[PDB]
This record gives structure tokens, sequence and C-alpha cells, in this order.
């Protein structure tokens, strides 16, 4: 609980948080394509440490020993400070509310003249100091049962865990530096691996990363190969049943299930509007993929609920749900009033329903390591713009869908450190200070980091370089959400609750079976992942978990502790690259070969 | 000299001839590339011996064991079958004195009308039995001096001997299997590998050969690497000073002295022409070229005449030398008669300096194995077509290019066998007799099989299927030969004649000093190779040479005896492939991608 939060860890924290929030916030509304930082910021932390206490050995200063325990505090309060830049939706949502996006959407219902609002110190960081803590307290009753009760394997957090206990280990065991030296032979080799392929992906659609490994017509059904350690490695840890899922969401939906409803292009939905459209073939991939992953994910919060009501029918839990009732009636009176666009009760659905959603996308992440945070605002957006009408339901979608969110989002990501803890032996209590601190610095530094942008600087010119194309992306949905569900296309509704149904199924099918016959069951919800992002992703994992089966059998006592040594770098050194990539980025230098691929034309 | 000379090994030896012969001289008049199968003659030959021995077994009949000797005899016999079709120029040389190139070329002056000749069984063969047989007496000499006493590796006979050798072992060594099992190894990764990139080579100057590793302003200056495992193989088992001389080289011409060249497009040579041509920075290409290789190789050459005069005055191999004579006058006196454009001493010049041609080609080939026996015979069309004026100027320069060509090509390509049989310990006296058996099938199967594609098809044909682009190119340097070294760029001879001291200098500076300074020497043929050749070679073999200095360096004992076996496997999966790429070809089956390279365009 002490010994583990110290005053040069908060100083460490905060610069990596306000340097991780300028890199993510520039490319937030530049490109909107914001990177996966939290392996790097593990290094960096250990590097920025390990450095302070050598200069001041040097200068004769005597300090504390820097344990790991420490640079996990660290790593976790520096992730929550610039994981609020874009879980706040500083680029997407927050910026779709401007005059600038109001004026580039156009004219159209939906779209009344009142349905802008500025950017402003006051209200933004009030904004999210009243939202952001309501994830952190749903964590913790969270903790127990995900992390270790379900034996869940986040592999970005198993990764982490094992780099930094690399980094602390003193003693020479046997097996010690087998598995170091199988580490750093991996680690530099997938950090080459990924320095080389930056410079071939100069270009749309180019590069190892779109390689038609299976051919040119696979490749735009998404079902080839990249060549990503970052997957491969996750696949190592994870159950083969995880992986053998994954692949079988993926031929189930780009292989059989969108070709088929492609088929409809003019009749179930107009051919007009463009795809990746909630009114064109993506009402199908949005609502089908949540349908998969509700279904499974009711049925687990259920089944807590349920063995927690007859185990105190029979006889801190409460501690965490009355603070975070306590922040929710604090969000219900306070939204509505910098908001007069959105009503007490939006607020309030969208609290009951986050311990929920929260639960299911954490349950997700630690299955594929993928967070979906992102796509369940999106949902919300859609459906809460649906909830009022014309008037008041642009802002009231856009503002409810950062509350939603925010609390799914962040409850996954800081999950991924709790696993990190649990191997590093780090104290929860510890852990939820640096996750509070983490939060409310945060929610000081992101704010200030976007006017700074925001007054310097011209962002939201679809012609110019400070363009945020997903702030006007996103207020076009909630100004198509404004209309019903009607809008979506035909069969949709019908389609999604048969998926919502068969993922039930599957859920009561391997619980009630004999164990010998419950591992064959495919997990509903590590179906659902490949169903919005491509087929790619699925063969990665299931490479990755080739690799272990080939690998148990040649050899049974190594593979035993050297898969998670070399699953943790390649997953590392795939990490560690999005740092100078991102710098790369920051300076606007550009990749400086293409590497296309034509049909021999 | 017995056991090894078989019926069904003369069977079997013949029919790999016959349809190798086909394969190539398919490929040689529709493209003109044809491709290196001296690698898949060994394993073809291997399993149609075992093949025949086992179906024998299952019948009942008995059969004498098939040994590693016998092997060797098989593909030697098999592969000096298939080298006259195009060692003779049948899609180069012998098809441009048609009269459709006659045609083709059109009217100018060299190009006279009576210069052309139209291919028949009695003269084709009448023409490769007197010429064919010269350059294997030459062997004898040679396979002494350069096999043994020089201690020259051939890549590719290596290779082949370690693939004999590991095919008809059966005593259960201790490192036998750790090397048996190491070369599956890599042999199963190196042919699945070419496999691979066979389906992105879909164009012209794009797949993973084209490779732009160093970027786009280097690939074109030939500075890139192309993932080609048998110049990376051939460059493990060669010493570092081979390779590291022709990285020097690659860097002298490519990277230094063409650019200088080619700075002066309008001055030296004309900017009209195009290039690859003997008047515009092609002249530069070849003379420098044989000139580094000439400056080396006589030097030697006059040693070993100067080491054995010395030795006779202090006092079979002339038995060679007067069959060798014998089988020159033969082609004094027939060639002429066949081509009345041929003066009887111009054949008498051609036989004369063929010895001493002969043993540069050969001592190139056993350090990098790389055979130039094609690129002397330019030179020659060159310089033999200037001999004689417009008139009997074509024809004599194409006449003598064949010959040249042969007797050099051939020497160079069949002491890749005399290696072989001296790593598989087979009878030298056995080797001569395939190599006479299987000269004398080549110069009757080749003649009939080209004029079966002849007389059948349309051979010749700009704008058609069968078209032999180098029988018009072949034509063309005759033409522009009849005029005489006037037409060669400006300072061509003065920089040939410079490189061909320096390449003396330095055989005479690593014979002069100390051993312990002498083999930093650089080899001035070494260098030469990469002059015709990009640096993309010269790349390929210091890699393979950086994989053994590391292997050793980390494990020397292993290294020791692994490093062999490993670099085989390498050229032998990409030998192997070589055989269904070509089926490939031969069934008009297109690679269906085209992986380019764009500078982000
Ligand atoms: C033993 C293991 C390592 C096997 C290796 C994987 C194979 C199963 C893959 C690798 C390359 C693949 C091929 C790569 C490219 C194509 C081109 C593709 O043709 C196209 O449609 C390209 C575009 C066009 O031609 O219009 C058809 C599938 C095919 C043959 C793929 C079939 C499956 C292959 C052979
Ligand atoms: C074993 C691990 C490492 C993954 C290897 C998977 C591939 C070897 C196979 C398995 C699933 C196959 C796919 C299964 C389904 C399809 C759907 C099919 O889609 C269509 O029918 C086209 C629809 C249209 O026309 O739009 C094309 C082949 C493809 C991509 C197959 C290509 C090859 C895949 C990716
Ligand atoms: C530790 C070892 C493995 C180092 C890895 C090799 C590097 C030395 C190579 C690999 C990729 C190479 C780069 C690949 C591509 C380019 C693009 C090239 O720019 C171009 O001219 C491309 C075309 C254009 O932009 O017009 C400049 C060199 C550079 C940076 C190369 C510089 C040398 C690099 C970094
Ligand atoms: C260590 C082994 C594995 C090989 C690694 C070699 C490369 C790392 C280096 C060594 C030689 C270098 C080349 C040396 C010379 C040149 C010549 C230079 O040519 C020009 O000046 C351009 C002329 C023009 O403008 O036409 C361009 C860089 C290049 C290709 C260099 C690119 C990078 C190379 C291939
Ligand atoms: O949101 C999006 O769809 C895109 C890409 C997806 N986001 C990028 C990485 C995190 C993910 C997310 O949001 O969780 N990001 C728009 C700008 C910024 O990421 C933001 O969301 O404000
Ligand atoms: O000769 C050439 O320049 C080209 C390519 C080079 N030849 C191909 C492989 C062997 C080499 C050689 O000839 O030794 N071949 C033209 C047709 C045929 O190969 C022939 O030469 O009759
Ligand atoms: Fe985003
Ligand atoms: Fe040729």
């Amino acid at each position: 609980w002490q010994d583990e939060l110290t005053v040069r860890g908060l100083v460490a924290a905060l610069l990596i948080g306000f340097i991780y929030t300028v890199i993510v916030m520039k490319i937030a509304l530049t490109t909107g394509l914001v990177p996966t930082l939290n392996v790097s910021a593990a290094l960096l932390s250990f590097l920025a440490l390990r450095g302070w206490t050598r200069l001041l050995e040097r200068f004769g200063v005597v300090s504390r020993p820097f344990t790991r325990q420490e640079n996990t505090i660290v790593q976790t309060c520096g992730v929550a400070c610039y994981t609020i830049a874009f879980a706040g939706g500083f680029g997407s949502t927050l910026l779709g509310l401007n005059k600038k996006t109001y004026e580039l959407a156009g004219d159209s219902p939906g779209n009344v003249p009142g349905s802008w609002k500025e950017p402003g110190i006051g209200w933004m960081t009030g904004f999210l100091l009243a939202c952001s803590f309501g994830g952190l307290l749903t964590l913790i009753p969270l903790r127990q049962v995900l992390v270790v009760d379900y034996k869940l394997v986040y592999p970005s957090g198993t990764a982490t865990a094992i780099l930094i206990n690399g980094f602390h280990t003193d003693q020479g065991d046997k097996n010690s530096r087998k598995q170091i030296r199988g580490f750093l032979k991996y680690f530099g080799g997938s950090f080459l691996w990924s320095f080389f392929q930056w410079f071939y992906t100069g270009g749309d659609a180019c590069g190892f990363v779109q390689f038609p490994t299976f051919g040119l017509k696979a490749w735009k059904q998404t079902f080839y190969f990249d060549f990503s350690m970052t997957y491969v490695g996750a696949g190592m840890i994870c159950p083969h049943i995880v992986n053998i899922s994954t692949l079988l969401g993926a031929i189930i939906s780009w292989g059989i299930m969108w070709p088929l409803i492609s088929k409809n292009k003019g009749d179930w939905y107009p051919a007009k509007v463009p795809e990746s459209s909630m009114k064109s073939l993506y009402g199908y991939k949005a609502f089908i993929c949540i349908a998969l992953i509700m279904g499974d994910g009711m049925y687990h919060f259920i089944k807590i609920v349920g063995i927690t009501a007859m185990s105190m029918y029979r006889q801190p839990s409460w501690m965490a749900y009355a603070g975070y009732a306590l922040f929710s009636v604090l969000a219900v009176v306070t939204i509505p009033v910098m908001f007069k666009q959105v009503k007490w009760y939006y607020v309030v659905i969208a609290y009951v329903v986050a311990p929920m959603l929260g639960f299911a996308n954490s349950y997700g992440t630690g299955l594929t390591d993928i967070n979906m945070g992102y796509n369940y605002g999106k949902i919300a957006l859609f459906v809460f713009a649906g909830w009022a009408g014309k008037e008041n339901g642009v802002i009231a979608g856009l503002v409810a869908g950062t509350l939603v969110k925010q609390l799914v989002l962040i409850s996954a990501d800081l999950m991924q450190d709790f696993k990190t803890s649990y191997l590093t032996q780090t104290s929860p209590k510890s852990m939820m200070i640096a996750q509070v601190v983490g939060t409310a610095m945060g929610c000081i530094v992101s704010p200030l980091t976007f006017m700074l942008f925001y007054k310097a600087f011209d962002i939201g010119n679809p012609d110019g370089t400070w363009k945020a194309p997903y702030a006007l992306i996103y207020r076009n949905m909630a100004i198509l959400g404004v209309e019903g569900f009607s809008v979506l296309p035909k069969y949709c509704i019908v389609i999604s609750g048969g998926f919502f149904a068969f993922a039930a199924i599957l859920s009561i099918t391997r619980d009630v079976m004999p164990h010998k016959y419950a591992k064959y069951v495919p997990l509903p919800m590590a179906m659902a992942v490949p169903f919005l992002v491509g087929g790619s992703f699925a063969i990665d994992m299931c490479l990755g978990s080739l690799i272990v089966f080939a690998w148990t059998k040649i050899n049974k006592k190594e593979a035993g502790f050297m898969v998670p040594a070399v699953a943790s770098a390649l997953i590392c050194g795939d990490g560690i690259w999005t740092f100078p990539a991102s710098i790369l980025a920051l300076a606007k230098i550009k990749p400086p070969i293409c590497m296309k691929f034509l049909p021999a034309a």
C-alpha cells in the first residue's frame, strides 16, 4: 500500500502523461488514428526513474531503490492521464459540437441551428471530472471476478508485466536468464521488423500490413495475413478455443454473411449512400457485432448477480458501488446544466447500463486484447439520438455517446494494468490511488492541452493540415441518428436479434455440459471481434496458436516457460516502435516507399 | 572406373536429357531466359533410378544396388545432354542466321543479302559434333589444377555433392543425422520460400526479387537485396575474401564508375542509341569486365605454363591435348565448308585461345559460381565480326561467336560435376566417359528437338507466342560489329587497358607478399562479376559471409560441419523449385500478382 506511491513517481507520471497527451492529441486532430502506447509508457517510466536514481548517485545523492511495484504504479498513473485524451472524444465527439462541424454538416433535419457548443476550459474540465471517475469505481468489483476468478489473460497486460519483471530481476536463477535472453532476442527482432516495415507503408492500403498472402480476391474480403507480431504474439498466450473462435467468427461474417447480405445492395438498403454508414451494410456490422457481445455479456453478468444473490440469501464490495452512486447523481445534476439538450434521465440510463456494458468490454478485452469501447459509443450515440426528435437530438446523441464510451473504454483499458499489477505483486490499494491521481491529472491536462492546440491552430478544416475527419463523421451519425430505427437496413434488427439469441445459447450450452465436451464450445464474443475488424486479425491469432501447438509437441518442457517470454517480446517489440513512429508522424515525416500489389496488370 | 557406368544409367540419362532439352529449348525460343537446372537433374536422377529399383523389387526382379557414384554419373551425363541446347546458341546465335532475323534486322551496311543460313538436321548436327568435344579434352589438364590444387570451391558443385551424399547415406553416425536433419529443415524452408515468391513476380521488375531494401534510388543502381537463397547460400561456403571482393567490385563499377561515365551521355557516346548497346555504356560494361578477368586470367595461365616448363626443364597430360589438336584440325577443315563466310584461320584462332579463355571462366566459376561463358561469346562475336568487312562479316561473327562461347561455357559448367565427383569419390575416368556420351547425345537430340519446334511452330516473329528476342539482339551485335573498334564509346579501350593492368598488378601483389599480408588482397575476377550483373548479387554473397562469421563466433564447433549442409540446402531448395517454375512457364501459367514499389506517389 506504501513504498509504491512516491513523490518521484508522481512527477514521472505527470511528465509521461503530459507528453503522451500531446502526442495523442496532435494525432487525433490531424488523422484520428490514435495508436496504442501503453507498452511504450512502461519503458519510458523505467528509463526515467532509473536515470533519475543514477544521476543522483553520480552527484552523491542517495535515493530509495526503484522496484517493480513502483514501476507498475508510475506506468498505471501515466496511462490513465493520457487515456482521457482520446477516451474523452476530444478529436471525435467533443470536437463535433463546435460551430465548424455544424456548418460542414450542412442543412438537414435533426441538424437544427441550435446544435453547436464551443470548447472551453471551464465546461470541458467539469464535464470530464464528473464522468471520468465513474468507470474507476466499477473496476473494484470487476477486478476480483475477471483478473483472478475467471482467469482471463490480458495479452497486453501480461506482456507489460513480464517486461516490467524482466527490468527489475537481479538474482541469477537457472531459468531466469534463459527467459531474459529469449525475451531480448525476439524483442530486438520484432522491433527491427516493425522499423523495417515503416519505410514501405507510404500509401493507402500498401505495405507489409496490406499483404495479399492468399490472393487479391481474399485480401478484399479481409482474409489476408498482415505481418503483425502484436496479434501473433497475443494469440500465443491465448487459449486455443479463443483463437479458433476468432477465426470461426471471421468465416461466418466476412466469408458468408456479408457477401450474402451485399447481394441485396438495391433492395434491402439503398445503394446511393456509401458503405460504412448506418444505412448501408454498417448497420449490419455494428448491430450484429454488439448483439453477439451483449447476448454473451448479459448472461455472465446475470450469472454473477445470480450467484451473489444466492450467496447472501444463504448467509468493500458495496463500498465501491456506494461511491459510484454518489458520482452518478453528481453527473445527473451537472451534465444537463452544461447541455440543456440533454435531459436528466438520459444520464441515469447511461449510468445504469454502464456497469453492465463495462463488464462486457472488460471480458472481451480479457479474451482477444481488443478494446471495443469506442464501438459501444457509436451504438449509444445512434440510440440516444433516436430518443430525441429533430430538436435537441444531435447534441443529445453526441453528449450521451461520450458518456457511454468513457465508462466502457476506461474500464477495459484499466483492467490491463490490474493484470499487470497481479503478476508484479503490486498492492491493489495503491493501484486505485494511481487510478484516481492519473485520472485527476488527465481531466486537467487534456482540456488545457486541447485548447492550446485549439486556440493556436485551426482544427476542423477539411482542406488543411489540422483536419479532424472523425469530428464530422461522428456528427453525421447523430444527424442520421435523430431518425429512429427505421433508417436501419432491411432485416437489420431481425438478424441482430437472431445473433443475440445464438450468442446466449452458446453461453447456455458451454456451462451446462460436462467439461469434457465444454472445451469445444466457441466463445460468442471472441467471435464478435472479427465482425467489425477484418479476418486478418483472426488469421494472425491462429498463427500464434499454431506456433504454440507445434512448440509444445516438439518440446513440452521448454514451451512451458518460454512461450510467455517469446510472446511478450513480440508484443513489446511492436509496441515499443509505436512511440518513434508517432514522433515521425508528429514531425510530418511520411514513409518514402509504397509497396503496392496489383493483379499483374 | 566400372560399377558406375550402367545400362540403366544410360537410359535414365538419355531420358532426363531429352525432357530437359525440351524445357530449355521451349523457354529459349519464347523468352530466352533459360534457367539453371543442374540441381534439379540430381534429384530427378535419384528418384528415377530408386523408383526403377523398387518397382523391379516389387515385381520380384533383383537389381544391382544404386550407389552415389552411379548417381553422379547419371547426373553428369544428363547435364551434358541438355547443356548443348543453350550453349549451342539455338535460341540466340544459330537462330540469328535464319532468313527471318535477316529481314527483321533491316537494310544496313554489313547486313549484306548473303548473310542468312537456314536450319537443318544435316549441318546443325555436324556443326555441334565438330566443336562440342573440343571443350571436353581441355578439362582433363584443368581438373587437376582447379579442383584440388587451387582448392577452388564450386558452390553449385559442392551443394549437389552434399545433396547426392545425403541421398545415399545409410549408417547411423552421430554427426550424420545432425547434418541430414539440418539439411532437410532448410531445404524445405528454402523451397517453400521460393514457391511463395513466385505468385508475386507477375510483372516487369516487381516482386521479392526486385525489392528496394535500401531505397528506390539505390535499387535503380542495382544496390538492393533480392531474397535469393542461392546467392546467400553460395556466399556461405565461399571464403570471405571472395565475398568482400565481389562487393568491392560492385562499389567501384555501379557506385562510382558508371555514374561518372554516364555524365558524358552526349560527348563520349551518342545519346540516341539505347543503352545495353555496344556503342552506349555497354562497351564499357563488356570490355572492362573482360579486361579484369583477362588480366587476372592470363597471369595464372602463364604461371601454370611457367611452372610446368621449369619442371620439365629440371627433369596423360599430353594425351588430352593431342586429342584436342585432332579435334581442332577436324573443325578447321569442316566449319568453312558449311560456312564459306568463315575462313580457315578464324577457327584456328578460336581453338588456340579457347584453352586460355576456358581456364579463366572455370577459375571464375570456381570462385563466385557465376558462369560468364556467354559473355565471352558476345565479345568474340564483336571482335570476329570486325575481322571481316561488310562482306561475310555478320555470319563470321555469329559462327565464331558460337565457337568461343561453346568451348568456354562447356568447360566451366562441366567443372561443376568434377567437383561433385571429387566429393562423392567418383572415378574421373568414368566421369569423362559420361562427358563424351552425354555430349554425343546432346549433339544429336538438340538439333532434332529444335527442328521439331522449328517445323511445327513459327519462331522469330516479334508479334507472336514463339518470339526469340535474342536471335535479333545477337544479329544486331554482328551488324554493329562489322565496323571496327571505332564504334566503341570514347576512351573505352583506354579504361579497359587500365583495368587489365590493374587486374594484373593485384595478381602480382597477392603472390609476392608473405601470406600474412596476402590474404587481404582482393581477387581481380571476383571483382569483375558485378561489373555486368548488379550489386545485388554482391550484397547477397556478403550476407552469407556475415551469417558464417556470426555463426563461427557464437559456436565454433557446430559451424565447422553444419555450414556446408545449411548452405547446400539453401542452394538446393531454390534450385529444385526451378523445375516446377519452368513447367509453369512451359504451360503459360503466369504469376497472378505483381508486387510493385512506388515513391509514395
Ligand atoms: C505449406 C504452407 C506454408 C502453404 C503456403 C500458403 C499457401 C496455401 C498460399 C500461399 C500463396 C497463396 C496463393 C497466392 C496468390 C494467389 C493468387 C490468387 O489469384 C488472384 O486472384 C490474384 C489477383 C488476380 O489474379 O486477379 C488465387 C489464390 C493464390 C493462388 C493463393 C493460393 C494459396 C497460396 C498458394
Ligand atoms: C490456419 C491459419 C493460419 C489461417 C489460414 C486460413 C486460410 C488458409 C483460409 C481459411 C479461411 C479461408 C477463407 C474462407 C472464406 C472465404 C470466403 C470467400 O468469399 C467469397 O466467397 C467472395 C464473396 C464476394 O464475391 O464478394 C473467398 C475465399 C475465402 C476468403 C477463404 C480464403 C482462404 C482462407 C482465409
Ligand atoms: C540493423 C540492420 C538490420 C539495419 C536495417 C537496414 C537499414 C540500414 C536500411 C533498411 C531500410 C532502409 C531504408 C529504406 C528506404 C529508404 C528510402 C529512401 O528514399 C527513397 O529514395 C525512396 C523513393 C523516394 O522517396 O523518392 C532513402 C533511404 C531509406 C531511408 C533506407 C535507408 C537504410 C535503411 C533504413
Ligand atoms: C553488409 C552487406 C550485407 C551489404 C550492405 C551494403 C549497404 C549497407 C551499402 C554498402 C554500399 C552502399 C552503396 C554504395 C554506393 C552507392 C552509390 C550511390 O550512387 C550514386 O551516387 C547515384 C548515381 C546517380 O545519380 O545515378 C548511391 C548510394 C549507394 C547505392 C550505396 C547504398 C547502400 C550500400 C549498398
Ligand atoms: O473514435 C474513432 O473511431 C477514431 C479511431 C478509434 N480510436 C483511435 C484509438 C482509440 C479509438 C477510440 O476512440 O477508442 N478515433 C477518432 C479520434 C479519437 O480517437 C477520438 O475518439 O476522440
Ligand atoms: O545468351 C543470352 O544472352 C540469353 C541469356 C543468357 N543465357 C540463358 C542461360 C544461359 C545463358 C547463356 O546463353 O549462356 N540466352 C538467349 C537464348 C539461349 O540462352 C541461348 O544463348 O541460345
Ligand atoms: Fe477514437
Ligand atoms: Fe543464352
